[PDB]
């Protein structure tokens, strides 16, 4: 929707998957919903190489389609949701933080090949663990737990009504979101202070995330606790030293509420404060600081139009990042083209004179651009970390 997220979109679309799908698919970005004939007379591209173009934007869940008026197909793309393949090695993480690798397995399959049925699923993921036996019934449980838990959904509604899986992300952005408020009342807090906003973050889980937790009461937040050690009393102190706190993650009116605009607000903030230390130093991180609670061209305590341009600055980068990655991998297209050659040769099996093929010095540079290539990968997630974190902020300011 800016030149900036559509220069990164393009970018995804083509690594991911080349010339006419990116020619497509930046096509509806920028045009918006349209049918089919429109697209490839716009775009001067051939009737079928719209519809397959088409046909891997969907399995990819990066198009949507619908019926509108009579019987005419009109396709959309969301510019976000193709942001948001960037964010899909946290996804898979996230998952076997939570599940085993056969939760990482199952969300990985489905982000990176798309529309699958369960059945589909479950085989992948078996037959992938077996190779390194794995009981079929132990991943199908695992699949069933992430979709009981809404980490994993059916498609919306041939027109396959249903019958397909896709990761939630709304439900892996609410829990980074929670995720963030505990780490930071843990780390400006008790632990015991950040468990108690987890379970109120836990119980809140209903009437949620379209500014204010719903608001819940002392005696029904001690009955949620966690199987831990714990009296009423503890925790009554303990509620009352988040209601008055300098965050002010809380005002309560026991009742008590987590103030989830504030937790983003302070988040936000923090993240700006880090740009401005590793940028212009600790000296400089030190006076940026005590005029948020002009040198440099920004304002005094302008919280969102620094984040808006900071989000700005983040979808520049990662695009740069993306580059820099195909400049590395195209300048070196001949050694790497030798490099799989070789691996080829060693996997059909003496294996140490087919390794001789790679001189030490060309060695020194697949393992350079290997360093190099994981060093900017290391960058993208990162820079991602900051990207939710200021698109979460700016999104629960639209209130």
């Amino acid at each position: 929707m800016t030149q900036a997220e559509i220069k990164l979109c393009s970018l995804l679309l083509q690594e991911h998957f080349g010339e006419i799908v990116e020619k497509i698919g930046v096509h509806l970005i920028r045009t918006g919903s349209q049918p089919l004939r429109v697209i490839a007379h716009d775009t001067g591209t051939s009737l079928d190489q719209v519809k397959k173009a088409l046909c891997v934007l969907v399995q990819h869940n990066l198009v949507s389609y619908q019926v509108h008026k009579r019987g005419v197909v009109e396709y959309e793309a969301q510019c976000s949701r193709v942001l948001r393949m960037l964010r899909y090695p946290r996804y898979i993480y996230t998952t076997k933080t939570l599940y085993s690798d056969t939760g990482e397995l199952i969300v990985e399959e489905l982000l990176l090949n798309g529309k699958l049925t369960m059945s589909a699923v479950v085989k992948k993921v078996a037959d992938r663990l077996t190779e390194t036996t794995m009981d079929y019934a132990e991943v199908s449980n695992t699949f069933v737990r992430l979709a009981d838990t809404h980490f994993v959904q059916r498609c919306p509604s041939i027109p396959d009504d249903g019958i397909y899986w896709q990761a939630n992300l709304d439900r892996f952005h609410q829990h980074f979101r929670d995720q963030a408020i505990v780490s930071a009342v843990a780390n400006r807090m008790d632990q015991t202070s950040s468990e108690i906003v987890r379970t109120m973050l836990r119980m809140s889980e209903i009437t949620t995330s379209s500014p204010f937790t719903q608001p819940l009461s002392s005696n029904e937040i001690f009955r949620s606790l966690p199987v831990g050690y714990n009296i009423s009393k503890q925790v009554l102190d303990q509620y009352l030293t988040l209601l008055a706190d300098d965050p002010l993650e809380f005002v309560g009116k026991g009742m008590y509420v987590i103030n989830l605009h504030k937790a983003l607000a302070s988040l936000a903030t923090a993240t700006l404060e880090s740009v401005v230390q590793e940028r212009f130093g600790s000296r400089c991180a030190r006076i940026f600081r005590l005029v948020l609670q002009r040198t440099f061209y920004l304002y005094t305590v302008n919280i969102l139009s620094a984040a808006r341009m900071l989000l700005h600055r983040c979808y520049k980068s990662i695009a740069n990042l993306i580059e820099r990655r195909q400049f590395e991998t195209k300048e070196n297209k001949r050694l790497l083209e030798k490099s799989q050659r070789v691996e080829a040769i060693i996997a059909s099996m003496q294996l140490q004179e087919i390794e001789e093929m790679i001189t030490a010095p060309e060695r020194q540079q697949l393992e350079t651009l290997k360093r190099n290539v994981n060093k900017l990968d290391a960058s993208e997630i990162q820079v991602d970390e900051t990207i939710f974190l200021l698109e979460s902020y700016i999104e629960c300011t639209m209130k």
